[PDB]
């Protein structure tokens, strides 16, 4: 926790000053190793809430938006959520996993959610290959 590779460690490689602190220029980029990479107008929007120089305790402030780390919504949190009981997952993604995960970060997609989709699939445990369902949901 208080050792992050790809946080504390990625954020000192984009140190240009070498102090722990770093411009909206290195955000955008040290943002893309953890998600994704927006424009210098986000950064810089960032800049107008936190200190001008965004250090470790800058950037890990905007973060950590809930206070800790598995809930901000890291891209890795969710990869390994799924893969806890998607080994292989050759047509079949397994719902009861899926939930398990995602109820406990939150009280996400609960049995009452994933009741409804198991009554509408014609499966046994919420398998479709998880296509079915980033299928409609990116298809709007």
């Amino acid at each position: 926790s208080t050792d992050d590779s790809p946080y504390k460690q990625a954020f000192s490689l984009f140190d240009r000053h070498g102090t722990g602190r770093i411009p909206k220029t290195s955000i955008g980029d040290l943002l893309r190793a953890c998600g994704q990479n927006p424009t210098l107008a986000e950064i810089t929007e960032i800049e107008s809430t936190l200190p001008a120089e965004v250090d470790m305790e800058q950037f890990l402030q905007v973060l950590n938006r809930p206070n800790g780390f598995d809930m901000p919504g890291d891209p890795e949190e969710f990869v390994k959520g799924f893969q806890v009981f998607d080994k292989d997952a050759t047509g079949m993604i397994g719902v009861g996993e899926l939930r398990y995960v995602l109820t406990s970060l939150g009280e996400k997609l609960s049995n009452e959610e994933m009741d409804e989709l198991l009554k509408g699939v014609p499966v046994k445990d919420g398998m479709v290959n998880y296509h079915d369902f980033v299928q409609m949901i990116l298809a709007n």
